[PDB]
């Protein structure tokens, strides 16, 4: 059976619609990726050296494949995924099979797209992948890793990839990030500023997160005014890596404001071991005033991405721990939870906000009220389940109408797939043209302003948004 | 005025994807209906007596109806609905005539859609219902009624209803499923496990259902251990009636994992009659565990229909009593109600849960991402209000792209309305073939993968999901 | 760059289905405008005096525009909003200018294609408001407004407005309104009953108009018996007025069934002094019944506009006061809330509620169920962020299916800006028109079904609701 990828899939199908679409996609398809958000590893890049198997870079590390197929009866040992007692001892090939034999699972869903696209766009396969494809499929991929144009320096610039953000805490060593710039390749990946681990009093690897925290900074992090120092310090080496941004994986949107000495006696408290859930969600949302305190200061761009459940399945924590696929989205609530930071520093121009969200039916209620409103905030892509074409869809149309295009940043991948990355972007671009090509079908906008805004939208409002028009000397020139 | 119902309905009328529609559609359209949840009258097949009037059949018992006159200042009574004072005393030809008058109030609903099939394709009427035209759709259908033509299983057999699974709970009898089995006719006339009344504390009707719950099972229904008995011993005699599946309607989803002492604690505190809210509501989601622990043994499905603010009206409820359209729908919560159950048995290969709602906002939010992650629990289609072109078409968008297809079950129909069954059934697989065309036509998934979808959808994957691929030898044998 | 405003705007693209929506609007486009729900001034109709710039008209009054250049870092001085300290020194020249320089702001928003009717409908604008073109849009509409087609009387007679609700709070008075209906002009201009600054006891303006409402009333406001019938005298100097509505914007849309006895014991602790916010609720929740049992009496019909979290930024209420952008919607909850009322109330003939929302969730989950079921309930447009073409074809594919069409009450504007009113009603046409024609192409209902369909919802489905169908002998004969 061929791999048939089409030219103008994502575009609805009314021609008049799919016209104005095509020639909107066509002004945007390449046009340099901005990743400001994501999770790939920094030491692929600072060593880089070579992927190993199909399953270790498509199977085993993306959660979005192996959650249908655990969904479905397959074991994690089945596919080669890293437990809490490591690597399994099952065959690469064999986990491979697995995942081509159960691959008609994804149908309708976006990993069918991202899939297809890395596989007829990337390795260039003709044909498409199944039980009796299998084989071939893992032998051509292992093989072509081997090869120098799939490093993953050589594949960044193959992609066209402007800049890419990694996520790292402030408990660990920019010893990789350090590498890519002192190396003269020039790829500019960028870090961003995550607290979460010595925010988050009931995470439970929160202890070893502070006592790395103190190495890393070298002040008595166990003491609120030089807590708050460590935090100071470890931004500026941060920003010293090139980042322009921090990220909040907090359960809840709520901010406080507590005065100087409430905030230290409620850090004294939890430090104690006095952790109940009321103290350490106020800590929390201390932190996100304190966190936006400091980048009126630094200048770091604040991202909040609230709501996840994480660790919903227990059994799966004790056994293999942290980000495989059982982090479940809560309903999430902005208006009363934003309120006292808004209070406090809502109209303030050195701050700027971007609001996620899991919680899709916060778009028109919350959010685009929001952000149209406030000088402040602007709202995130998308994010997680929702970064799917009817999502992105959906995203559009709840959020236009109060909020416009100018008050959303574009779009990331958030991804630790990196073969998937150009992917990804191709179906934000697409699924932006289709949405601005029904407005002009419609006539709800002229198409000189839709050809304003594709523009905008994949290129320059991600770049201002992410305060990246400042590149630095150890990257190289923007260029179209 | 002609009764036009067109061939194209329910799908989309740009023209390359109406065409996908059609085509998937006819490979999909007189394959045999499987409606494994429903709420028709075992005794309707058991005894073979036929119906009596237009109104009895269509108008007396169906409360989609009856609620949009009674909203629109119609008396109950008008439309002979029955009272808790019995039949009302008027004429069923002026019931119907009330009915036709009003018939205009349907524009715009799936009732519009479900009446006209019946009208156009079971009686084979060419004009559309109108006040000048209603005395003459009254005699007509009822004349049609007393032929040997509209006899329920004379009417299973021509509608090609190959399942048809009807709702009793563990205080009544199976008496008629009895009597259909033993006698000549084949039709696979199956029960479901709905011990709601035995369970609910707050149900008004719930000391005469422990009553004769302990007629039906011979045990004392009051003590815990041969309570649970008294469940064991039920279900087994609804699997020798050919159940597959039990029904839970409770007002949340909530769970629970009590040890057995404080299960009987919390039991002993009901039976004796201190009734709170906070314990009715514990004991039902310790019930909802406690089936699950028993679907381990005996392999009964298990579906969840949650989150029902019931007998709204509560004048309503003193006049008339239950199910009379005043059943209001609740925001519902699954994430952190379902939680002690999936610790306790969420990796478990001998559960199957299939969850439903009321509440839309849980489609992507949190249904799909549970379903796309734990091996036990699959997705009910779209329920109740929701049971509507809009409201498939909207599961569809909401659901796939997390949970896939192979989470879901399927379609059922839910009705009391027998004639409505092909006509409810029909709009569920026009819908599906729209949104598959809308994918093809889109390049979302290829042709050859809706031609398969489309099929399983309909009847391979209802199958599976409810164990029904074992035919007893009391029913026929199931061919195309 | 030219103003292109397209005969065939808010119609799907679908050249069938297209096709089906201009002949259903073509049915409708030239009816008559019903305004059953409005903020509009009805001084400027009875004084007929004539706005002043293009910054006081269309700029400065509408908290939809200046929202988004806020949002965007323009302070409101600099676009002539007035303050808590009087109109600012800023040129009216100069603001126009910063909001035609920041006009893109406003591309795939609802203001872009009201506007642009506005611009090219109203004033026959030819080319795109642009930072070089502010000066030339400034004083062309300047100077338009001067002459004697641009006052408020010859607009209303000129847009086609057949009936206009304007709202007022019991304390204050219909001087207004008076001078409409005795002088000549025959403009059908009514009012609407908002008693929401004598209710909620958390209203900072509530001890003020508590004073002026004794004024208006000549009653003892301060005590329960005469309170409720103050309300009830100054409901019926409204029904003097030609008012056929109340209106009451609580933050939730609770109710409650207190007895006599225990309603004073709650009004008199709240007259006291002690308001809390359980008590405060309690007391808005049960004047919703107040109004709905004297409205068994009157006829006025019930609107209920919940879920607005007012005044969400703290610095702009000091500094600029209400109405200034900052009203964020909240989750709103009907259910267990309207239950209190619709135990007493919800098979009674005589009254008529009218349910909005802010809350998009709660069409098909608690709305339409509703609405679909007591006879009182019926379903209000989609209201203020959600009036809008995505909003409202949202609210007909969520609300229809349960509720129907006849549960449903037409469409208000619900603006300040009396110059978007034909433009916001034509939207509402057009969307209308849009989804019925899906409807049609889809074989869901039939040509016949859909053109009475239309006429209903743009006409005779608002004026049965609102009662509208007895014109009063001081206004101009409907036609
Ligand atoms: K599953
Ligand atoms: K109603
Ligand atoms: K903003």
């Amino acid at each position: 059976r061929p791999l048939s990828f089409h030219e103008d899939r994502l575009f609805p199908s009314d021609p008049a619609t799919r016209s104005y679409a095509r020639g909107l996609y066509a002004l945007v398809k390449d046009l340099p990726i901005i990743s400001p958000h994501g999770h790939t590893d920094p030491s692929w890049f600072a060593t880089n050296a070579p992927f190993q198997d199909a399953t270790d870079l498509l199977l085993a590390p993306d959660h979005y494949l192996f959650r249908m197929l655990y969904s479905q009866g397959v074991s994690l040992d089945a596919l080669k995924v890293r437990s809490k007692a490591g690597v399994p001892d099952t065959d690469p090939r064999e986990a491979w099979r697995v995942f081509a034999s159960h691959f008609y699972l994804f149908r309708g869903t976006p990993s069918w797209v991202w899939l297809n696209h890395v596989f007829s766009q990337v390795f260039g396969f003709t044909e498409f992948l199944e039980a009796s494809n299998a084989d071939d499929y893992f032998d051509r991929i292992t093989a072509a890793l081997a090869t120098d144009a799939f490093r993953p320096r050589a594949l960044f610039d193959r992609f066209n990839i402007e800049t890419l953000a990694t996520t790292e805490g402030p408990h660990e060593s920019l010893q990789h990030h350090a590498a890519i710039r002192e190396s003269g390749w020039g790829g500019h990946v960028i870090t961003a500023y995550r607290p979460d681990a010595v925010i988050d009093f009931e995470d439970e690897r929160s202890p070893r997160a502070f006592e790395r925290f103190a190495e890393t900074s070298g002040q008595d992090v166990y003491s609120w005014k030089s807590y708050l120092e460590a935090h100071r310090l470890r931004r500026q080496a941060f920003i010293d890596a090139g980042a322009t941004s921090s990220d909040h994986g907090h359960p809840t949107a709520a901010t406080a404001d507590l005065s100087d000495v409430e905030a230290e006696a409620l850090f004294n408290s939890l430090v104690k071991g006095d952790v109940t859930p009321e103290k350490a969600e106020l800590f929390r949302a201390q932190m996100l005033t304190e966190m936006a305190k400091m980048s009126l200061d630094d200048g770091l761009v604040m991202q909040i991405h609230p709501g996840s459940h994480r660790n919903h399945n227990v059994g799966l924590l004790n056994s293999h721990g942290r980000d495989k696929g059982a982090d479940i989205p809560m309903r999430t609530e902005y208006v009363d939870a934003l309120k006292p930071l808004l209070t406090r520093l809502g109209n303030d121009p050195r701050l700027s906000i971007i609001l996620f969200t899991l919680d899709e039916t916060t778009y028109s209620r919350e959010l685009a009220p929001l952000a149209g409103h406030y000088p402040v905030l602007k709202l995130g892509p998308s994010w997680w389940f929702h970064d799917s074409p009817e999502g992105m869809m959906r995203f559009r149309e709840q959020v236009t109408e109060t909020a416009g295009f100018y008050n959303t940043v574009g779009f990331n991948d958030d991804t630790r797939a990196f073969l998937s990355i150009p992917a990804r972007h191709d179906v934000a671009r697409r699924v932006d043209s289709a949405f601005l090509a029904r407005m002009v079908a419609e006539h709800r906008m002229d198409l000189v302003e839709a050809e304003e805004l594709i523009v905008d939208l994949t290129y320059n409002l991600p770049k201002k948004a992410y305060k990246l028009d400042q590149r630095p000397d150890w990257a190289r020139p923007a260029t179209l």
